[PDB]
């Protein structure tokens, strides 16, 4: 394995809890950055390195990135749609880790609303947008190689492996399941073909 | 009316550096302030006049000023996210070399944040948002002719030249190209029409 160890920020969340699964089934040694409140669940797989500290910290960051391989970034505020900056200013203390310590590689999660004209974006999802927005700039203007994952709806829907990737533009359906979208950001440690491309992922699942 | 020589304040900044090289380009003689010279590109459009120093030292400002037909601000405060008063304090230092010095037009940037509801505000910008709002009343109460230049997500795409400008409201999208930022700046030098308004610059980037 080129890559083999790698940081996921957001483990704890509803791609990264599968990402993780299917991570440590790949053999990926994984390090994690948890918040002290929300561990991982005590019955799922285990990573190989747990960080407990906030994406806020540059310290904790640091602490995560030191010595990994690649990052992925799947990071989010849940069922909060309030203005936030922590993608945003998370992005940005992962980018300073990432230079420091010689990582290059960044699969980072945003979403496929970056793809839509602005004018139709809902405006409940307005706030969280922004941040993602603020979130691929600092990525993209990093210069390190940031592929730029952003999904539609992402559902509960099985792993199938069969998702269409599609680069530079909106795809052909409005969902990705969790299981989907967490097999193609490790899909995207194995290969460069999507550095510096948007990504949009998406499935018709029959 | 004919504006030549103008200083700007934050030229070093991501919409300073775009407005510095559109000024030169233009013809403008450009007066800057810069805490670290070396911060400035060595090659292409270069600034006729270099003051180094703080906007936080009244004598620094009143170089800066002294001799202007106008003046640009964009400075900026990037990291702070707890109460800040150098974008406040340094307006008041602005003003009183204008009213010393005999120069009357002054084009300030804040955000479109001083437009909407205080809720859209999230909470790590709140101490920068808080001190625009100090920043635009200082100039308000100056009794100099000001554009209120208040811009959503500052982003990173093609001067175009064909931006929206909506005066004392919101409008089209949230976002406006640094480069079509600084360019606006600029036009606020040719004209009155913005003299005692908010305006807010915004555009679709296809
Ligand atoms: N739901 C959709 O249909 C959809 C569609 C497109 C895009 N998206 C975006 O896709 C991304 C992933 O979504 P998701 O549903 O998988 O994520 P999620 O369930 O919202 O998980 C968010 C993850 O980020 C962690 N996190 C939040 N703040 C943190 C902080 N300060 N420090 C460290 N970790 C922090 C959370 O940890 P905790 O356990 O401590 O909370 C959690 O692990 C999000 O950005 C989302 O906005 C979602
Ligand atoms: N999407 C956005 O980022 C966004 C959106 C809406 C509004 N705004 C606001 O737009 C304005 C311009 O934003 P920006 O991103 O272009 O600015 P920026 O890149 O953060 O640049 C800030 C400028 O102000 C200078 N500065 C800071 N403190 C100074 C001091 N004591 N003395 C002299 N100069 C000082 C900086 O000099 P140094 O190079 O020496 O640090 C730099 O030139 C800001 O006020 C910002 O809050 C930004
Ligand atoms: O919390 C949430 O629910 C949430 C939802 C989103 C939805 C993103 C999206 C983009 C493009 C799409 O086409 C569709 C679709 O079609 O369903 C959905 C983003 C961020 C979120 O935090
Ligand atoms: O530190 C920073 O980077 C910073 C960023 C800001 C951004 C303010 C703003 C206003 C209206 C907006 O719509 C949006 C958007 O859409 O992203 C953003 C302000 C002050 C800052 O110091």
């Amino acid at each position: 394995m080129a890559v083999k160890k790698i940081a996921i920020f957001g483990a704890t969340g509803q791609t990264g809890l599968t990402t993780l699964a299917q991570a440590v089934q790949a053999g990926y040694e994984v390090t994690v950055l948890v918040r002290d409140s929300s561990r991982l669940p005590s019955e799922g797989p285990r990573p190989a390195h747990v960080v407990v500290g906030d994406v806020l910290q540059a310290a904790d960051v640091d602490k995560t990135v030191a010595g990994q391989d690649a990052v992925i970034v799947l990071l989010g505020t849940r069922n909060d749609l309030s203005p936030t900056t922590v993608m945003s200013e998370g992005a940005r203390n992962i980018v300073a880790a990432m230079k420091a310590h010689g990582v290059d590689k960044v699969v980072a999660c945003t979403s496929a609303f970056l793809l839509w004209d602005p004018t139709k974006v809902p405006p409940r999802l307005q706030a969280v947008t922004d941040d993602h927005i603020r979130m691929h700039k600092v990525l993209r203007e990093s210069g390190l190689k940031y592929v730029a994952v952003m999904p539609p709806h992402i559902g509960d829907q099985p792993l199938t492996g069969a998702y269409t990737v599609t680069l530079d533009g909106r795809g052909p359906s409005r969902v990705i399941s969790k299981h989907d979208l967490g097999h193609f950001m490790l899909r995207c440690l194995t290969t460069d073909e999507y550095d510096g491309h948007s990504t949009y992922p998406s499935h018709q699942y029959q």
